[PDB]
């Protein structure tokens, strides 16, 4: 194991360059963070359809991005979005470890407006740790506010 800890930032301004956007399975884009790395890389994206809970590895301009499905909470059932959640921080794991990537900057997956339309940040950090619970990956886990900078210390002082 490496480490894994809270940065208070930008995603779209990380030296790692591989970040994760909040695609939907449909391809279609849309979002603050996701809007933030279009003003970094925007000649490192392909856009195509992708399967709940997996992704696609993207090859651009500078860095190489990966977009993943972050279904919208509030479609899925609690028990059943949470193994999804679980899927899709795992199915993005296996990339991490295939792809060799040693560190990453990592957000948040589809926890505010995209679970049921509240915050769950607690419950995605789990689902981040128990997809790296299989990793030797270093994590740059950023944040805006310092509410849901704390919330993600809180939610590693649950496995402390
Ligand atoms: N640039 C950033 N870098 C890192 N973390 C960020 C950033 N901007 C926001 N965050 C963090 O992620 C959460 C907000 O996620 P979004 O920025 O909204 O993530 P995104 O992938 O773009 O989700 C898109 C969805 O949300 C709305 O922005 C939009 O309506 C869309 O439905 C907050 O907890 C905040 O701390």
């Amino acid at each position: 194991a490496p480490s894994y800890h809270v940065v208070r930032g930008d995603i779209a301004t990380a030296t790692e360059g591989v970040i994760i956007n909040a695609a939907n399975s449909k391809g279609q884009p849309g979002g603050g963070v996701c809007g933030a790395l279009y003003k970094k890389f925007p000649e490192s994206f392909d856009l195509q359809p992708i399967e709940v809970g997996k992704a696609r590895l993207v090859k651009g301009a500078a860095k190489h991005i990966i977009h993943a499905v972050g279904p919208n909470f509030n479609k899925v059932s609690e028990v059943e979005g949470d193994k999804q959640l679980a899927e899709a921080y795992e199915s993005i794991a296996k990339i991490v470890n295939d792809n060799n990537y040693k560190s990453v900057a990592i957000p948040l997956l589809s926890t505010g407006i995209f679970s049921g339309n509240k915050d769950r940040l607690t419950q995605s950090l789990n689902h981040l740790l128990t997809a790296l619970d299989t990793t030797d990956a270093d994590v740059a886990i950023y944040c805006r506010d310092k509410k849901w900078e704390m919330t993600l210390k809180e939610a590693v002082a649950r496995r402390e």
